[PDB]
């Protein structure tokens, strides 16, 4: 078994931070979703079936 997370976001440089869909949602995915109308796709790393 692993557990190389579900989500990955930026800041300035690059790649900044992960997640895998536990608990409150990040600060940059939060404004994606509300500020850019994303959805968790365009930060998606690993499995969304």
């Amino acid at each position: 078994a692993a557990r190389p997370a579900k989500y990955s976001y930026v800041d300035e440089n690059g790649e900044t931070k992960t997640w895998t869909g536990q608990g409150r949602t990040p600060a940059v995915i939060k404004k994606a979703m509300e500020e850019q109308g994303k959805q968790l796709e365009d930060f998606l790393i690993k499995e969304l079936e």
